[PDB]
């Protein structure tokens, strides 16, 4: 009755729809929170070296 195992690598149960996309879910969760995130990276003008290197006043 081993042929059970046998038949296991030729089907392919929709765990697998889970454990293909579950993964991404997680990327997009990540995107997510440095989405939000991102707002308050706008908070804060980038003093580097020196300002102008502009025109306008």
């Amino acid at each position: 009755m081993t042929y059970f195992y046998v038949t296991d690598y030729l089907d392919v149960p929709s765990n697998i729809a889970k454990i293909i996309i579950g993964p991404l879910i997680f990327v997009f969760l990540f995107s997510v929170v440095i989405g939000s995130i991102y707002l308050f990276l706008r908070k804060r003008q980038p003093d580097g070296p020196l300002e102008h290197h502009h025109h306008h006043h």
